[PDB]
């Protein structure tokens, strides 16, 4: 609706910065788009192709899941709550990949980046699903600068809400591996302040959130709400200022707007 237009604005408005918007509704194959056509820095929310990869890697490597990487102090970024747990020890990859979705350990998507072959690998997988927006350009922690204009390590709301609806709702990825995805993301431990705080309490949602530079704060999530077909919502925002703030709560209230009625 223009209602739900103009709401989106005068968030936007009023939180003083730039939202994306994208809003799958798997029931009637309809969207919600606002900027979705805009580049934002995604931030960790890249976190969720990088695993993906390695998921799909492991669809022709069944043990690839339990191969060990080793950490070392000289693997430490700037985030690393699990990792810094286990260093001089190794973590597999399975491990790395909850890390990164349900933690936001930076270190364990440095590792999920080099074993598929570097950023521009991380691209290509993007590009081989049919996402021809997606751009991975850097490692952690250099990803997450957020500079207004620079193309680096962003993508577009639309283009995000697509393929996380392939991965977690479509034939991306094998069963085993699509559920696998899909459970990670049920349990992260960093979005209950961003999409959950926008949707009623009985909804389950799996997400992944996303925070940098110029206040840069995301989050990506896939919804089933109660007695209805699952919802894919992307939500970006980003600020004018470079040591700008988090505001989370601005994309609790778009998720809030964008679902109001369902
Ligand atoms: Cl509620």
């Amino acid at each position: 609706t223009a209602d739900v237009q103009q709401k989106l604005a005068e968030l936007e408005r009023q939180s003083g910065g730039r939202l994306g918007v994208a809003l799958i509704n798997t029931a009637d194959n309809s969207q919600i788009l606002y900027r979705a056509d805009e580049r934002f820095a995604m931030c960790s929310t890249s976190k969720v192709m990088a695993a993906a990869a390695v998921l799909k890697k492991s669809e022709s490597e069944p043990n690839l899941l339990n191969q060990r990487v080793e950490i070392k102090k000289s693997d430490l970024v700037n985030y690393n709550p699990i990792a810094e747990k286990h260093v001089n020890g190794t973590m597999s990859l399975a491990e790395l990949s909850a890390a990164a979705l349900q933690y936001s350990d930076n270190v364990a998507m440095n590792k999920l980046i080099a074993h598929v072959g570097g950023p521009a690998s991380v691209t290509a997988f993007a590009r081989q699903l049919g996402d021809e927006t997606f751009r991975l350009d850097r490692t952690e922690p250099t990803l997450n600068t957020a500079i207004p204009g620079d193309p680096r390590d962003t993508t577009s709301p639309r283009a995000m809400a697509q393929t996380l609806r392939n991965l977690t709702l479509g034939k991306a990825l094998g069963d085993s591996q699509r559920a696998q995805l899909v459970t990670w993301m049920k349990g992260n431990t960093t979005g209950a302040a961003s999409i959950q705080a926008g949707l009623p309490a009985s909804w389950v949602v799996g997400d992944k959130t996303g925070s940098g530079g110029y206040g840069t704060t995301n989050d990506i999530a896939v919804i089933w709400p109660k007695d209805r077909a699952p919802l894919i919502l992307v939500t970006y925002f980003t600020q004018p200022q470079p040591k700008a703030e988090s505001r989370r709560d601005v994309l609790a209230s778009a998720a809030k707007i964008v679902t109001d009625g369902l």
